[PDB]
């Protein structure tokens, strides 16, 4: 059902992107070689609220699932609510292997 997503690894400096769907290239109006190997916080600016990053920081710390909403910005300069969802994805010895995060744009642009 979840068209804008991407995997990151966490095993990896900094927790990089490694795949971007089609819909968050769409979404952000990035390039995949724009940002696979960065870690997501790019779409952050100005007025994404600080307090929200930090509980973003602490459910990746504690690896659970959590879905907050904050303001992200394209590559042009728009901005748009994410209602962000993240994911843990264990390995089949249950050791943490990926985040998935799905973005859903909650803001009506008519
Ligand atoms: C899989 C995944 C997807 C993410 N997607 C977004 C996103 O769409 N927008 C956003 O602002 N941050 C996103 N983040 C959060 C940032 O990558 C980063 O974890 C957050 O800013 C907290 O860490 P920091 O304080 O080091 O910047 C995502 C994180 C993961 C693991």
């Amino acid at each position: 059902i979840e068209k804008n997503f991407v995997i990151t690894d966490p095993r990896l400096p900094d927790n990089p992107i490694i795949f971007a769907s089609d819909g968050f290239l769409e979404l952000t109006e990035y390039s995949r070689e724009e940002i696979l190997g960065r870690n997501a916080r790019f779409l952050q600016g100005p007025e994404t609220d600080q307090a929200t990053v930090q509980k973003i920081r602490d459910a990746i710390r504690d690896q659970r699932e959590t879905t907050v909403q904050l303001i992200n910005y394209t590559k042009s300069g728009k901005k748009f609510w994410n209602l962000l969802h993240l994911q843990p994805v264990r390995d089949q010895k249950g050791e943490l292997q990926y985040f998935i995060g799905v973005q859903l744009d909650g803001s009506d642009h008519v």
